[PDB]
């Protein structure tokens, strides 16, 4: 059966009505192409279970186990984000999930488990649109440069365990990813740096890299490049983590908020033409 | 009868269900206090007429006639915003409506007349929240300063008529408004500069004013400080223009978009303690 | 006879000992090549007269008459800069002399007439060195762009006469000059924007032009790119105004300071390879 | 005998003619008050020896031994700065000597041992003047704040030994110094942060501290606030390291440059009124 897809804007974003029980190949194909046409998709009234989410995640590709965040009961592929006073939120910043690994995840699945009165809002900005918005000379200047990503930027040492930390650190040293990434599947061009992990553009002077990142970290903020989602229980968010950045509002404390995430591994980011 | 009010976030924003036919004193009182508790309120399925909107506007205070934007049929108090290729949108920037007059409007009413496929989105950021987010030393530093607002910043000469322009210019010279405004009614403290008109903080060095405005124009961007509304026909937006800024996405061309606005005059902005 | 040339640094700057009575062709040739090898040259103990300076200026090319600054007795080609309380200094900013004309001056001659106790210092920064300091990708990005220069930026309306002003304005509208200029004679590459007149790089988005100019206006500040001169009576400064920017300290008021300038016209700035 | 003192500008800077053989109490008193009236003083033709310099240093206060830089023959109080290709220069940045210790040095003595063709230039900017240049509201805002200084900022780990490094690190953890310091002796007010070590103003939001430091690190750059010295063999530089910042040009490689420094300990920086 056809899926009900309502696009949330001219660029990134959309909402659907399917039936998450496993998906009938034919639907998962519509969904996939959906999570591809719009970088993010939202589904409401889907009270799934950890074991159930991981199943859906696999339908896209192998999963990833976060080296820091805690996992669900007996499902290490499904990250549990339980925030409150004894564990404040640390996703109130523009970042692209796990880019400190050679092959950053090409997608993830968020399940709205337990929510606060209001707030907790999460936004997604499109790298593709952001890129199309760059003047030609800038597209040239950026296409080809490489930027360093450091897991320690969004997971500093002082906030940590300090033995379990050092472990994840040495196992995830800083690496390089193209400033302008080409989509494995769509082949569309998109900006690929995120305030969350990008430390500096390695192919320009320190002051130059500094200047360009200030611009870019801001540039991706433009409201036209994004979508905002007001959480509701048992909501489901699926997005293409290879051409987007997202922010999660930290405005619900002291209340509690519980979210489950399925991290999906992708290939190696690369640029083309 | 009580009104259905659903708050869109911990700070700014909310949605209601009333009956806009004129309001029963008792309701207008709930609405007023609503447009006061949350800086913005949204109502859907309200196919009013220009004459009808202006009526509702008056219920708050005297109106204002914009010296540039065109008016409705036989209602000069209701501004008509018809955008398209022959008249591109010029509200894709953080601004507070008409602050280039000694007594900037304390409110406005937007009617979603004719909409495009998607986009056109409009966001509102809260000056009150933005202010509470400033460290103490900054609150001190800002509370008391004055900033110049110039109608020519958001309505440059080159985009113009050039005789009707010069007229509105000379009749609306640059003036000063406190950087930190106190709410006439709530008495709450709030930042009161907007990238749209604020040219420089007159009480600090040029480089200092420059530095502070960069920070502030950015500071008000923080997602936690705002609400985003996805337009739908016959939607109604009412907001307190004395403690907020708003942005209207320019991502619907070549399509057309029609909006009616009721501008409501307020008193003279002032700071206190 | 050979001239005594002492270079003030690895890049821009140097000091000489000649005899300014007119120059013997052979010397003027050494001087020219001097004012070419180092972008600026300084000569002390040269008590020349206006008529005498203009003579020396001509030896390089036709002169220029500034449309605003006042001229000497009966020599309109020699600008007189008499600063004090009733006429504060307006050259305390990085600028390249007269770039708001299609063919900005390729040189100028400054005569230290009457000096204050100390201060009044003047610095010169090298566009050539500044350019060599740009990473390759930046050199590419910049080489080719065009920037608008507006005489009104460094000579605003409010500081003015307002009839003599409007005259110079209409006769010197904003125009374009390459962001990266190639030297008519040396053929060396150099940055060619100056905080003094450059308003925006016309070939990139407003936010992009804004970002790049912030970087550049700062970049040219790097101490390695400059020379500083501590004025002394009857001192003479000659510099290549087509590959440099200069700043004149405003730290001598209420005292008085008198300087004579010979402005020399150059060809049309252009880029190459 | 009276000393010949020629001030290099209205603020910071000056040149003298004494006789450095030990100083006759009476002269050292003139010199001291000199290195106090102008923040920096320069003496030429003074071919002293390490043992000889340290002697002069002591005349001011106890010395300091740098935990990283190498020392002279048998004089650990006199730092030897020998730069070249196998040891590039690392002082091409605005910094105030050793502020990563609770009681940063109140002075230092530089001896121009062996110089390159040209370049190597060193500049000093005055914190006192820079402070007087801040608008009142800014002086208030800044006076009282505290900023963190981290020895690791100007001596990163990656550039290192890594055992001798960790040693100096643990023995010199980040600490706090007032953003606005009051002079122990003169009692004058002065800005006290330096791009070299200041990491963030601890008493404001991260984005606020970030904004203020950008302004300040730039503010101290203003040419009016400084003095520039063109090195010559056997030159001597003495400056008040508690109200100044200095920069040393890195533009002489591959050539070699040798400098000796006497670091003098001062009291604990504090603010007053
Ligand atoms: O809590 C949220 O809504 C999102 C957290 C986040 O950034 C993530 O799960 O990657
Ligand atoms: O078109 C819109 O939605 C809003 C335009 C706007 O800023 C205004 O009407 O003040
Ligand atoms: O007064 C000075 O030393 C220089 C003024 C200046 O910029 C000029 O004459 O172009
Ligand atoms: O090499 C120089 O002239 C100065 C080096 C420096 O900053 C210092 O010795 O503190
Ligand atoms: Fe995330
Ligand atoms: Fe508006
Ligand atoms: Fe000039
Ligand atoms: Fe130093």
């Amino acid at each position: 059966e056809r899926l009900s897809i309502t696009p949330l804007g001219p660029y990134i974003g959309a909402q659907i009505s399917g039936a998450d029980r496993p998906l009938s190949d034919n639907q998962f194909e519509q969904l996939y192409h959906a999570v591809l046409r719009h970088q993010v998709v939202f589904l409401r009234d889907q009270a799934i279970t950890p074991q159930q989410q991981r199943a859906l995640a696999q339908r896209f590709g192998e999963l990833h186990i976060h080296p820091v965040y805690p996992h669900a009961e007996g499902v290490d592929e499904i990250i549990v984000l339980d925030t409150h006073n004894d564990n404040p939120p640390d996703n109130d910043n523009w970042h692209t999930d796990v880019t400190f690994i050679e092959t950053p995840p090409a997608g993830a699945i968020l399940a709205a488990k337990e929510l606060p009165s209001t707030g907790g809002d999460t936004l997604w900005t499109s790298g593709i649109a952001a890129y199309e918005a760059l003047s030609v000379p800038f597209r040239q200047l950026l296409s080809g440069l490489r930027a360093e990503h450091d897991f320690r930027k969004s997971f500093p040492e002082y906030k940590y365990e300090h033995q379990r930390w050092r472990e994840a650190v040495a196992k995830n040293p800083p690496l390089l990813h193209p400033v302008v990434r080409t989509h494995p599947v769509s082949g569309k061009q998109a900006l690929f740096v995120n305030e969350g992990f990008t430390t500096r553009i390695v192919d320009v002077s320190e002051k130059e890299s500094e200047a360009l990142l200030s611009f870019l970290f801001a540039h991706i903020t433009k409201p036209e490049f994004q979508v905002r989602w007001r959480w509701q229980p048992n909501d489901i968010a699926i997005w293409d983590n290879r051409v987007t950045q997202h922010y999660a509002n930290a405005d619900y404390l002291p209340q509690r908020r519980i979210m489950h995430r399925a991290t999906i591994l992708g290939d190696k980011p690369f640029y083309r033409a």
